[PDB]
């Protein structure tokens, strides 16, 4: 089984576009890949963070992942700071990185040093679990290139212990776009909140967002990205939440116009969110969430401890015992 | 009781000058201060290190410290990489440091990034134990200034949990100088090996070093740094190893010349090293050294765990449990 590692920032709610694009996909591929979902609280404090909200946001992301169907027995869901191996391996790889390498990543009151020194810690996050694949976007290509180079450097200078990962998402979800700007990806931090549907949006608010999506006044329900990106995006969301094949959506709405389809889809979005948020609340407000995160932490520790031990031995840190 | 923290680099043997200047002093002040002697193996890999020798050098320094009389019940002697709190707190303080701050420390194949990012890890090493005093030299003033500023910054932004240290050596030992250049401090890395007496020099070699020290051909045994730095340095070494007051050395050698005094002192240096190295061997080659380092590691962990827990809570890392 190939090992997958996804680092999750605890600084904002995934949208329905995030869920159709990755989360729902992870819920499937966790059966066929050894999956690591790391809530990277130590990467989050490289950026401005409010101390009193950060713990909450970390609990929210774990709750969202679990409510999506991320399964704590099949996968390893854990918080980064709770597994010391991350800053242990991250310091080790920082020593073999170069200032220039780190500086070129920042190009692709003072400037907080975490924004400069996080890339070796990201590399450590991945290789600690002998990761084969990382499902990241093109904005992280430099980070994986640095990771592979640090793995080559480490193995060549000390001895082969670390695994080079590849960027790879085993099952790419459909692309969901901004509801009032269908050429851009949907983003949780849009200034126009009608552009995204958050997984924690009020369900009624989210149906209104479907009704407010920018489309032609009417038309056929047909998939056509280039000419009708507005209705097409809506059809992609319909597909993502129902699992209806797109051609099967076209058949169901043959002879129907936008009013019927948008009304139906808004009810689908509403219903998905009512079900998702009830699962989300029951995870977020339960004592067992702390047990689940403890188990995840323990599983990540048992694997990365061996990795960090091999690294320390290879570099001559610590003691032979 | 005030808490003291000394970071020990595992990259070369202390000399008799190091022992008279600090080690013998620590053996006394460990009764009246809560003393932390940290073998900083993670700072050592910021610099070129051979993986196969580094573990040895770390065991050597622990053996040297114990042979000096550093007492593992009175003090805390431990290896830095064995206590995860150091890279945990070190990452936390790196996030609030600035690139400029780190860059200005480096002024006072590529340039290894550890040489840039170690100062917050040094700051972490100290404050983890609520250190009051650090016995360091003027070459570390910038490091302690950064440490105090990071402590102010941390306490002000998150909440008061960390203690500002001062540079202070409770009992300054005598200054020992190069045996063939008595204006410079004695250094373990001199290119002229007759300048230093290593604690692991062959005892016979070390007496010859006393006999080879650069002095006048003859003279009175009198302390006078400005006019007779050569014989004066030798008298300071005689004092350091015998505990004879300098005026009492002058009395014993009234009417004597350099030949008698140097011959005596060489026998004293030889005898000190025979006793020190027998203690050094028995620590270095015993199984109980690993027990002593385990106990030291455990003591350092029990204290710095609380400190790192307060820092994580103050920054909002991890979980409330
Ligand atoms: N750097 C990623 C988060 C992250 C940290 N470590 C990772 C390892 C793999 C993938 C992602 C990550 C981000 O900014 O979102
Ligand atoms: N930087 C010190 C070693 C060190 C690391 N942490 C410390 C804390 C206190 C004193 C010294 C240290 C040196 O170069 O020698």
């Amino acid at each position: 089984m190939e090992t997958l590692f996804s680092g999750i920032q605890p600084s904002g709610i995934p949208t329905i576009g995030n869920y159709i694009g990755a989360l729902k996909q992870f819920v499937d591929v966790q059966n066929d890949y050894d999956c690591y979902f790391c809530i990277v609280d130590q990467h989050a404090i490289t950026m401005p963070q409010d101390r009193l909200k950060l713990r909450k946001q970390t609990r929210q992301l774990a709750a969202i992942y679990l409510a999506s169907g991320i399964d704590p027995d099949k996968a390893t869901l854990f918080i980064q700071s709770e597994v010391p191996a991350h800053v242990q391996a991250g310091w080790m790889l920082t020593t073999i990185a170069s200032v220039g390498e780190l500086e070129r990543m920042t190009q692709y009151e003072g400037i907080p040093a975490g924004l400069l020194t996080y890339p070796p810690l990201m590399a450590a996050d991945i290789v600690l679990y002998n990761t084969n694949i990382v499902p990241v976007g093109d904005d992280q290509k430099q980070h994986i290139e640095l990771t592979r180079n640090l793995v080559d450097r480490f193995n060549s200078r000390y001895n082969d212990v670390l695994v080079k990962p590849e960027i790879r998402m085993p099952k790419v979800g459909g692309r969901v776009m901004s509801l009032q700007d269908p050429t851009r990806k949907m983003s949780k931090s849009d200034d126009n909140a009608k552009n995204f549907i958050s997984l924690l949006d009020e369900p009624n608010v989210a149906a209104k967002k479907i009704k407010s999506a920018v489309t032609d006044s009417d038309g056929i329900i047909k998939f056509d990205r280039d000419n009708k990106p507005g209705i097409t995006n809506l059809i992609s969301i319909y597909a993502g939440l129902t699992d209806m094949p797109i051609k099967d959506i076209e058949a169901k709405y043959e002879g129907e116009g936008y009013g019927k389809f948008k009304g139906d889809l808004a009810e689908i979005v509403k219903a998905f969110l009512v079900e998702f948020q009830e699962k989300y609340e029951s995870f977020y407000n339960s004592d067992k969430l702390d047990d689940i995160l403890d188990q995840g932490r323990d599983k990540a520790h048992k694997v990365s401890f061996k990795t960090v031990k091999k690294m320390e031995k290879a570099m001559g840190l610590g003691r032979k015992r």
